[PDB]
């Protein structure tokens, strides 16, 4: 009775898998917004998934129920070689995918990559070539055999395919497939979550706390404005709003601005806030006094209330001069502005307080990006590394092996095929996707 709800459970973890990863392929196959170079790697990445769920997991499900393989000693050695190429290829792309990040952060461009989609494609084959190579020849060429009894009584046998091996090749396929990329992915990304936050400025900042609007909108108060906060009128008059803005874009916009537009009013408004605080006598001080990322979230309040405003809070500002951050930061609380705008309000209390990114952590969708990106290879490493411990703990140890600890584990890393296409609905661009291609 047993084996009825085992079927089913793994029916389900089948079909969870190839949907999942045939709707992902669709999405960038046909949605133009989702032909970037971090997607082609995601789509070499779903092509492991699509192919782990339709060549090894289905076999994989009837050598547990039959509990013997039906399918001969050669489909053994190439189903088996096919499931190492799967995991060699899935944690070779997303190590990719890392150094790519990188190399993208720590370039002028910050977000895209540097490579192009010819070279990228390029990347992804020799990716699989070389993942082909090391996972086909060792178990074929039969470098993988391990020469205890029970193993060659499983060889000779073709309703026994026992995943036995030798300590040698358990070693190196682990190091080489598994381990060298995971220790590089988990280095490098680390590294990218890094420069995101390090490599946070006050337009980016700005940004996040103002929003970007290419039609004309009312804020909090009811004024008119555009872009990244940029306040056109008092007047509660569109026509006066539409005044203003033709008349600093230079052109006839009829309510409309472009990206370039939108980002030459923005580098205006910064400019001024920055210039408002140098001949204002009692803010000049105290942006001196302040630190680099401190200074961002004094050029904020000068941005959103204005310089004369900010030189308001006469107690706040003094003790951000003497340095006393969580005693300015309950003065801060206790003002029109707090009430006003409470949770942009929060994030430059809290960048006064810590003097730090913290309260900007993942909320640029840029970043988010990163999030995404930083859950998939999380997630492959929370579901492969137990197996793999296990794996390498069993080889030095010899002992407490087993075969229902060792498919249980293994099945941890195969249900992870399934995991990748519902992370991907954090990207509003392939949700945007999904729901058009499952006509919702
Ligand atoms: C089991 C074995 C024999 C089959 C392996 C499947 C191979 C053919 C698949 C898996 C991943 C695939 C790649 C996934 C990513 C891209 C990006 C796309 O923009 C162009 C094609 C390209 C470069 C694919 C080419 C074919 C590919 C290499
Ligand atoms: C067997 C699985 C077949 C999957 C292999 C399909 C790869 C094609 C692909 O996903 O790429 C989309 C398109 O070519 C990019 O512009
Ligand atoms: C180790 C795996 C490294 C894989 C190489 C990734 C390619 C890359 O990140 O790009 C480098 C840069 O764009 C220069 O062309
Ligand atoms: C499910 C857990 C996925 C783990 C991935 C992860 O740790 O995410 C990194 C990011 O920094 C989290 O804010
Ligand atoms: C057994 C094979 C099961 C599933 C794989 C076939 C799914 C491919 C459908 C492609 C349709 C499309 O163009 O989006
Ligand atoms: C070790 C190889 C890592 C190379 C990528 C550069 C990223 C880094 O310097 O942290
Ligand atoms: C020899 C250790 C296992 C191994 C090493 C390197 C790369 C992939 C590896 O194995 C992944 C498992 O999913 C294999 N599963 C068997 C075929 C049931």
């Amino acid at each position: 009775v047993w084996v009825v709800g085992m079927g089913i459970v793994m029916s389900l973890i089948v079909l969870a898998i190839v949907f999942g990863n045939v709707l992902v392929i669709t999405a960038i196959a046909k949605f133009e917004r989702l032909q970037t170079v971090t997607n082609y790697f995601i789509t070499s990445l779903a092509c492991a998934d699509l192919v782990m769920g339709l060549a090894v997991v289905p076999f994989g499900a009837a050598h547990i129920l039959m509990k013997m393989w039906t399918f001969g000693n050669f489909w053994c050695e190439f189903w088996t070689s096919i499931d190492v190429l799967c995991v060699t290829a899935s944690i070779w792309t997303l190590c990719v995918i890392a150094v790519d990040r990188y190399f993208a952060i720590t370039s002028p461009f910050k977000y895209q990559s540097l490579l192009t989609k010819n070279k990228a494609r390029v990347i992804i084959l020799m990716v699989w070539i070389v993942s082909g190579l090391t996972s086909f020849l060792p178990i074929q060429m039969h470098w993988y055999r391990a020469t205890h009894q029970e193993a060659i009584n499983c060889y000779a046998e073709e309703t026994c395919c026992d995943f036995f091996t030798n300590q040698a090749y358990a070693i190196a396929s682990s190091i080489v497939s598994f381990y060298v990329p995971l220790v590089i992915m988990v280095f490098v990304y680390s590294r990218v979550f890094q420069e995101a936050k390090r490599q946070l400025n006050i337009f980016e900042m700005l940004r996040i706390d103002e929003g970007l609007r290419l039609k004309i909108y009312k804020d909090t108060e009811g004024y008119y404005t555009i872009g990244i906060g940029h306040l056109l009128t008092k007047s509660p008059s569109l026509n006066a709003a539409k005044s203003e803005l033709d008349k600093a874009i230079g052109r006839n916009t009829n309510g409309v601005i472009t990206k370039d537009e939108a980002e030459k009013l923005f580098n205006q408004d910064v400019d001024a806030a920055v210039r408002g605080i140098l001949r204002n006598a009692k803010l000049k001080p105290v942006y001196d006094s302040l630190d680099a990322v401190r200074r961002a979230a004094l050029i904020n309040m000068v941005f959103q209330m204005g310089e004369t405003g900010v030189a308001g809070f006469t107690n706040s500002l003094r003790m951000l001069q003497q340095k006393r951050w969580d005693e300015a930061a309950v003065n801060l609380a206790k003002s029109r502005w707090y009430n006003q705008t409470p949770n942009r309000a929060k994030r430059v209390i809290t960048t006064f307080r810590t003097g730090t990114w913290d309260a900007y952590k993942f909320c640029l969708k840029e970043h988010k990006a990163l999030k995404t990106l930083g859950i998939i290879m999380g997630t492959f490493t929370l579901c492969w590394l137990p197996f793999f411990i296990v794996n390498i703990v069993h080889v030095i140890q010899d002992n407490l092996i087993r075969k229902e600890v060792y498919i249980l584990l293994n099945w941890i890393g195969y249900v992870n095929s399934g995991f990748n296409p519902l992370i991907y609905c954090r990207s509003p661009d392939f949700r945007i996707a999904f729901q058009e291609l499952l006509c919702l």
